């Protein structure tokens, strides 16, 4: 359980994603750093294939929970850091209500000194004039709490949560997330108790950037476990 020692300082991050939504292929590369002591993520993502065929906020959850800030009375429930440096596989099914769904498989692991998140995404059954392919979502992201439960029969964790995307007309697009995480190596991992992760986000643009891009600042903090007289 010596994986949390790798996140004591600032760790560079590399994010690479290859996507295909209704045949529209695209690639996204992101770079930055994570500060798990504060639960802070600072990243800049670039669509290297030109124009992103999906809204940037719909990829936020796909584009490194090992940088969450776990309180001292909850370090024994940090599965993500315990699986490092070998890392873990993160698979998700994101079903957009009245629209298509994403299928993602990611490998979050250490490659040298850089935390790397390499993802393969596939989107199926999307409407060409819907909120996704039609670019009808606002460029923002609300605060959310993601409940984490343990999966002993898979030696990992699972989680299901609903992301509420703001639509430009005033409505809300629901994105039902179903997540599974399993370690890559064979070492011991910490199987947590029931808790949740609190996440806040700020999206912005780089004024000196001409490519399609997203500047991201994110805070992730763990909670839900009563401290007590500890």
């Amino acid at each position: 359980s010596k994986g949390e020692e790798l996140f004591t300082g600032v760790v560079p991050i590399l994010v690479e994603l290859d996507g295909d939504v209704n045949g529209h292929k695209f690639s996204v590369r992101g770079e930055g750093e994570g500060d798990a002591t504060n639960g802070k993520l600072t990243l800049k993502f670039i669509c290297t294939t030109g124009k992103l065929p999906v809204p940037w906020p719909t990829l936020v959850t796909t584009l490194v929970l090992c940088f969450a800030r776990y309180p001292d009375h909850m370090k024994q429930h940090d599965f993500f850091k315990s699986a490092m440096p070998e890392g873990y596989v993160q698979e998700r099914t994101i079903s957009f209500k009245d629209d298509g769904y994403y299928k993602t498989r990611a490998e979050v692991k250490f490659e040298g000194d850089t935390l790397v998140n390499r993802i393969e995404l596939k989107g199926i059954d999307f409407k060409e004039d819907g909120n996704i392919l039609g670019h009808k979502l606002e460029y923002n992201f609300n605060s959310h709490n993601a409940y984490i439960t343990a999966d002993k029969q898979k030696n990992g964790i699972k989680s299901n949560f609903k992301i509420r995307h703001n639509v430009e007309d005033g409505s809300v697009q629901l994105a039902d997330h179903y997540q599974q995480n399993t370690p890559i190596g064979d070492g011991p991992v910490l199987l947590p108790d029931n808790h949740y992760l609190s996440t806040q986000l700020a999206l912005s643009k780089d004024p000196n950037e001409k490519r399609d891009h997203m500047v991201l600042l994110e805070f992730v903090t763990a909670a839900g476990i009563t401290l007590g007289m500890d």
